[PDB]
């Protein structure tokens, strides 16, 4: 009864890591991508502990994502310190199922994703 949210199903299932989705976004719906990066540019200080965020939900399996996902809402102190923090894996459906679709065809751990300095 929630299977697409507030996690959608597709970043549950998806067998990429986070620097395979994070290319996909940025080949496949660039202003997210920019604007994402733009807003984790401007969090220097949170920029470690969202990479590790990131890895940390990516090295999940499904359950252990759909057990997140029944969480999502409690927030931990990255949640309040910068809301969005996760904005580009969670938010638009559009978006991820346009990344998830082609992520596998993206370098694992390409960790230049991270470095897009503008």
């Amino acid at each position: 009864s929630t299977e697409d949210f507030p996690i959608p199903r597709r970043m549950i299932a998806t067998t990429c890591d986070a620097e395979q989705y994070l290319a996909a976004v940025r080949d496949t719906s660039p202003v997210y991508y920019q604007r994402y990066m733009i807003d984790f540019n401007n969090h220097a200080n949170l920029q470690q502990a969202t990479i590790n965020k990131a890895h940390w939900f990516f090295s999940l399996s499904p359950a252990e994502r759909r057990d997140y996902s029944e969480h999502f809402y409690n927030g931990d102190p990255l949640t309040f310190a910068w809301v969005n923090h996760m904005k580009i894996f969670f938010n638009n459906k559009g978006v991820v199922a346009k990344g998830t679709e082609v992520c596998n065809g993206y370098p694992a751990g390409d960790m230049s994703v991270w470095n897009w300095a503008h």
